């Protein structure tokens, strides 16, 4: 018999009393997570130690579904512990709490994937993951950095388990009524009720008149009790408020601009109430405690560094690993050591640098060891992400730095950082034979990785992911669909990957194709699997579990999840079926797109209102238009849909499906999913005409908006997407060789904004695009300058740019270019700063010298073969008439005359001639 | 080593789990303990079963002490179990948790003491115990028969422990915040700041007015969810308006007639949503299952053993079955030798030495098959005034756990309360004979006294008695042991063992009759006082049940009681601050009834009355001043702090504190007195002044109580009206005093606060009467004597009681029938005819001698003579009436002259007025 509900409560409480905590209770007044309990948001404030563990039923009340779904409910079961300071261990707690619930973690696939907690209404967030256990989640996992808007020290380690989901993992039940609470009694026997009649309540029944005025009178019983200095009863009327709103807002009666009113409110109160319990803990004296914290030089050796981290992100593993290469490749040269091949590897748990043959000394002078003693503890400081934290000093870091492996040869670079001393140690797979091993010379350090079962080099991961993935979809008879994307993020989700297949019911291939594909890839980071033979999708799926897991285990955890989430669609694909999309689209109004910018339905008649001259600048025949209108009519009204309120990754996806089941046009379903691309980098791109011109008009939409509402992006905060919105952008115009006038639809929708827009909100929004104009194309391959000299001529049309960039990389390396360069830059810097140049006529009777006529009609014929928008190669191969003219002209016409009149007349003709690659390139960046 | 708070939690959830209870979690809204919990009140209706088991933080803003008392809390910590239905053995379950915590059983005494729980807000209501270990209160045991008020089928076991006792006492620590919560961390360091906090926002600093509207919009909530089929939400908010309450209770705001409005609209709430609990259960098709239900004379024994019983169940179960059992062996002619019955908490018995094989011939049938069906019967007729049921609807004072029914050799088989007799018993728990058999009813007693058990209850108070005397003359001592104390220890142990102990000298600075009664009235204790000086020793007597460790039950008990001493100590000083007479004002906000005002408006009430009383009661008029000073103090103590912890020590406590003040011992004993009886059993006020207040004070009631419409009219007397007048006619009759009822009713009726009217006086003097009859005739006064007396003398009861006494002695007499028909003949005579005597107008010579005899007899006879005087001068009237009704004619023709007779037989028959009605007697 497997382990009841009651038991796991039990178990958790035994195994954490073992640790040191104090086994609480749970509020006595309504909470939505065991975070906002007093022993979580108040105890984590000062530097008092504090490790407790407690149950803690969690109500939310937007989460009511009548106990109808499987896995929704208005009342969860956490189970919460918090340890503070942090230990350096928390991740093996955890795993060693998990043994204790009898689950083999040697067997089972437990992965700690990113998830960032935060909450606006306690103005708290850490960083931290959730945890998967053969797919589910199971447990969130948070380093606590900052918590009632006040920063934390020492920072806390926060564990909440669900003990709903790991229960219905470890029993394999399908719905939560049939989770065994204890021998005889089902959870739903003791709470099906419940869910149902407290859902009928906070959906339908509850007085919204009474509650709002109840917040009221929570908030001024709060400042109250605040002014009293009073913080404990005073934070109880916090979470009072707090769930009065929770219940105000599952009724409906929060307005989309009242909801953020209403959470600061909460927030400003929540941050009084913390800074007096720290005030009240300080006065009574901090009781519970404080917190603190030669020879002969000889032949080049190997240098390894590794940084040992817990889990990064697989973008912080990417940007760790090329920031640690440049970094230390540069203080090598600066220092005088030379060295040879360089390659740097990634890894979840791993950053790791391999420099071979590092010389012992610097030329002309100390040894590496010293210099790198000195220098490695900045280069690891260096590296930086967009999200970083502390863990147990002023240090930050993506996440926590465990341990750091540094040899030179047979000798450890010695050095700290973080707390951590250099060694010659690393971690392998936990719970494994070598889940600690030394290495003992540098040269032997990929060797050993590879004998403790991990893959540090990305790409041989890749092939064996991809390859073993497909071997058993063709033991089926099918093929995977594994994009690029999903396979980099499963990449650096693993260290030692295992694909294994598993089956699903073919009662869920009833459910449209796009559907499972999306909730399989974008949401478990499963392969789909279609038939080699009919095209079709098999009941089928690849899981890449990562260590020496037990396949059967792993295999039928992830059939649960994912037949729980194809569960979940089918309810909410259900509940969208006695709609018509048009009925939906209304409910736009419910989705703030910005505060100065009105609901996504404002944002659709924007759309609509400015389709039509996007569609004639884009230059698609006036005969499409009606359609298109009629599109813009109906576009993303499936983000008010129950299916993609859930999955926020079906937007267009259902659109499209709902527009079809509707009889609607093909093309026009086509279009309304084709606004949308591309969803994320690796997506494929709008194909159709007025899918191009919907996905164009609402990414210029967004730009001018935003800009004018004041959210240009940062070096490290995009939070509406602006930099991948115009990307996308400029890559839908590339790719379907789409000729645009960038300024004049900008201007366009400036027009239909609901706040003024300047001429210099376009300008900045022209910068902003041709930028990452510039991106795609040192990204797709073409030199940098050879880009920049394109762009500063021609950004306005992103795709006449893209060609001309590509042909002018052609130029670069055809023997001519060089001297066609040289002949346009001396007339250029000749000409610089005299505008009396571009002030006059050329007069051909001010000439005297033969080579100034020969010049002026070399000049003139040049002038007719080049027009702004021609080629390139006409542009060169008309170049090369003026070579010899201007030759002969600065071998015998002296420029700078003494004769005001005829220097003026050179002047001008420079000038003209300086002036023929205007509106084609400028070459005055070109080497 | 010791045992933390946290593993205390944990070994109980794993105990009550282990049972086959499901573990839940606590309450996410305030509730003041674990039965408001849904999982508690809505889970005990209807046929399902439920087995559960949960910490529940239970808030009580009026326990609020800022952290500072060593005890109580605003927030404590309670472990709830609920047993549906009921398994039968919850005490073995319950003893074996106890076990699971470290508890030593055999070695510590936890004994069973009644304490039936109740809440009248939630309609609940059952019968049981509080557990006391070695002395303290550690958990509630109850049989719930009703909540919501429905009946409940089946029947739920609650058992409640208190944590942060519990563990105070394991773990030695006489202050809570110094409880070991886990290692390293105090229960102090945890929870001491959220007392300070909490008791500073429940009493002085929460906002009155936004709750009192919280609880309006609460009960609104629930009212709607109620309508709309929904009653999880609405008891929810039921839940959050008693939470509300509570804190405007707290903070001082609920007035004192206010609080029965609250209470009725919570209680309507609470009851509404039981019952639609139960309609929504029946309309889910009770998903979790319903409940189903020759030879030579040989002894007999029959026993039936129970769960504990208080003892005054004992006393009278044990009459009930030996009178019953006598006679249906006497009705079933069954001879047989001497009968005697025997008790204990656990156990009803009686033993018939030498019953007969078989029935007298007089169908004569064997013993044991007429006790076959008989005996149900006997046991189903053994009533208590409180019954409780368990697993059936058989009602008992506690249930019936076996039954022993032994003729010589041979079972007496029968079946009650699913019960099938036997001849097993049970001894003593956690002993060798803790279960046992008797193979012959002869050796039923031997048995017992084996086992170690004292089953004559009168050996067990000699035992008692004598032991704890001797320790008391270990420490040159002497016990004090009133026979009602010794009664209740009689039965509340089954194997004495007299344990003494000590308590701190500084207490001996307590008042003498504070440290009494909280040694007898809480503890059971006797004290121990000094052989030479006579006063207090610090010293005690515990009389502790079975092979328990006499070291540890010692030192548990002389824990709890400092704990009592110092709460005693504390209010004490409190209440020394303050003159008794700066307290009286208080008492307006202690309500008497809502018609009538508060018990400041009964003691201005009372002083108004007690001069006037006095003189009818033919007291003294120089102490009148003295009487008058005593009911402006009288009953101030109720609003002390002494009394209002310890209800016990009212009327004593006014006593105390003025003879600190410095008033008279005569005053003070007053102050005492006007409290007495107390209850039936109860002593009499002695003293002139105590007794004019504590007639004062009975009058008071009665008159303002029955212009008030709570006159009883059936069993139900919830102002004990009856045993209020009962009392004031024996503080009369006791005193020998003379009183007239009818002035003084008038007189206390002039100053109630509503209108008294003469039908509420002539109600209030036959209900007195009543009571005075049923008194005289308990004595054993013949019914028609008293009722003869009490239709003429009933206004004075002393009176009355005199001539009913002497009367009856009359009625014995020789003379009485011929006195009787002297009267009755002429009475009848004109009584049914529709009065001057004019002697111008006598004829014969036997009307005038008539009329002689008559008028000696008259100036003899007079309303207020004793009965003998009667008697003696009426036996003159006996010739003369014989002459004159054989010799003169009264129907007679001449109409003046008939009359005139007739009107001579009516002086006659009017003799006895005011003496006795004789018409009632035998004869008339």
């Amino acid at each position: 018999s497997v382990l009841t509900f009651q038991q796991a409560i039990q178990r958790l409480q035994d195994y954490w009393a073992s640790v040191g905590c104090a086994v609480m209770q749970c509020s006595n007044t309504e909470v939505g997570a065991g975070t906002m309990n007093p022993l979580t948001f108040l105890r984590v404030l000062g530097p008092e130690p504090w490790n407790v563990a407690y149950v803690e039923p969690s109500i939310r009340p937007d989460d009511s579904r009548y106990g109808d779904n499987p896995n929704r409910l208005q009342r969860h079961t956490q189970f919460q512990v918090i340890l503070k300071p942090d230990p350096g261990n928390s991740q093996d707690l955890f795993l060693h709490s998990l043994s204790a619930l009898g689950i083999n973690v040697r067997e089972h696939d437990i992965r700690f994937v990113e998830d960032n907690w935060e909450s606006p209404v306690l103005g708290a967030w850490g960083l931290g993951w959730e945890v998967w256990m053969d797919g589910m989640e199971i447990t969130q996992f948070t380093y606590f950095q900052q918590s009632g808007s006040l920063p934390l020290l020492p920072v806390s380690v926060e564990i909440t388990y669900g003990l709903e989901r790991i229960l219905m993992s470890l029993q394999g039940v399908d719905h939560f009524k049939n989770i065994q609470y204890t021998k005889g009694i089902t959870y739903g026997e003791l709470f099906l009720e419940n869910e149902k009649e407290m859902s009928a309540y906070y959906l339908e029944h509850a007085n919204v008149d009474n509650i709002q005025k109840h917040f009221d009178d929570f908030e001024e019983e709060a400042r109250s009790l605040l002014s009293l200095w009073l913080p404990i009863p005073a934070y109880d009327h916090v979470l009072k408020a707090s769930h009065a709103f929770n219940i105000l807002d599952s009724r409906g009666f929060v307005g989309v601009t009242e909801r953020a009113r209403y959470f600061g409110r909460m927030r400003s109160l929540a941050r009084q109430c913390a800074q007096l319990w720290v005030k009240t803990r300080e006065n009574l004296g901090y009781p519970l405690g404080t917190y603190q914290e030669k020879g002969v030089v000889g032949q080049p050796r190997a240098f390894v560094l590794e940084i040992g981290t817990e889990e990064l992100p697989p973008h912080d593993v990417i940007e760790a690993t090329k920031q640690l290469e440049k970094s230390l490749i540069q203080i090598l040269e600066k220092r005088r050591l030379s060295h040879g091949k360089v390659r740097s590897y990634g890894t979840p748990r791993r950053l790791a640098v391999v420099v071979e043959n590092l010389n012992m000394k610097q030329m002309e002078a100390r040894f590496a060891d010293e210099v790198l003693t000195e220098d490695l503890p900045t280069i690891i400081s260096g590296i930086s992400f967009p999200k970083s934290m502390r863990w147990n000093s002023n240090i930050v870091f993506s996440r926590p730095i465990r341990w750091i492996f540094a040899l030179h040869g047979d000798l450890i670079v010695p050095f700290c950082f973080a707390g951590i001393s250099s060694g010659n140690q690393s971690c392998g797979l936990r719970n494994s034979s070598l889940a600690n091993f030394k290495v003992e010379a540098a040269e032997l350090y990929l060797h050993t990785l590879e004998k403790a079962g991990i893959l540090i080099d990305m790409q041989e991961r890749k092939q064996r992911i991809l390859h073993d993935s497909s071997i058993l979809a063709e033991g089926v008879g099918g093929d995977i669909i594994a994009p690029d994307s999903l396979v980099q993020e499963v990449i650096n989700l693993v260290e030692a990957p295992m694909p294994i297949i598993g089956r699903y019911d073919v009662s869920f291939l009833a459910l449209p194709k796009d559907v499972l594909i999306t909730v399989m890839q974008k949401h478990q980071k499963y392969f789909p699997v279609t038939s080699k033979t009919m095209g079709n999708l098999l009941p089928c799926f690849i899981t890449v579990a990562n260590g020496a897991i037990k396949e059967e285990v792993v295999r039928k955890g992830n059939e649960a999840v994912l037949r729980a989430r194809y569960e979940d669609a089918k309810f909410f694909y259900k509940m969208d079926t006695q709609k018509k999309l048009s009925e939906f689209r209304d409910q736009l109004s419910s989705i703030l797109f910005h505060e100065r910018l009105g609901t996504m339905l404002d944002k659709m008649k924007r759309v609509e209102n400015t389709v039509a001259e996007v569609a004639l600048l884009l230059g698609i025949n006036e005969k499409m238009i009606p359609a298109i209108k009629d599109a813009a009519a109906l576009a993303m009204s499936d983000l008010a849909t129950n299916i993609v309120t859930e999955f926020t990754s079906l937007a267009g996806i259902m659109a499209r499906h709902y527009a079809l089941r509707d009889g609607l046009s093909e093309q026009i379903a086509e279009a309304l999913f084709e606004i949308t691309l591309p969803r994320f980098s690796g997506d494929v791109f709008p194909k159709t005409d007025p899918g191009i011109v919907l996905a164009v008009t609402d990414r210029l939409d967004s730009l001018v908006g935003l800009f004018g509402a004041g959210c240009q992006p940062s070096s490290t905060n995009d939070p509406f997407g602006l930099r991948r919105i115009s990307y996308g952008l400029v890559q839908i115009l590339v790719e379907n060789k789409k000729n645009f006038d960038l300024t004049k639809a900008l201007t366009l929708v400036a027009e239909e904004q609901p706040i003024t827009i300047d001429s210099g909100v376009i300008d900045e929004v022209v910068q902003f695009v041709t930028r990452r104009l510039e991106q795609l194309l040192v990204d797709e391959g073409i030199n940098c300058e050879i880009v920049r000299s394109v762009l500063i001529e021609r950004a306005n049309c992103p795709y006449l740019a893209s060609q001309t960039a590509i042909e002018m990389e052609a130029f670069s390396r055809t023997e001519d270019f060089p001297k066609i360069v040289e002949a346009y830059s001396r007339p250029t810097r000749i000409i610089r700063g005299k505008e009396i140049g571009s002030a006059l006529e050329v007069d051909a009777s001010v000439f005297e010298k033969d080579e100034e006529r020969a010049l002026w009609s070399a000049y003139l014929e040049v002038a007719d073969k080049i027009h702004p928008g021609v080629d390139i190669k006409a542009f060169a191969d008309a170049s090369l008439e003026l070579l010899q003219p201007l030759e002969d002209f600065f071998t015998n016409v002296f420029v700078m005359a003494e004769d005001e009149k005829v220097r003026n007349n050179r002047l001008a003709l420079l000038t003209k001639v300086a002036s023929l690659p205007k509106g084609i390139a400028d070459l005055s960046v070109l080497p």
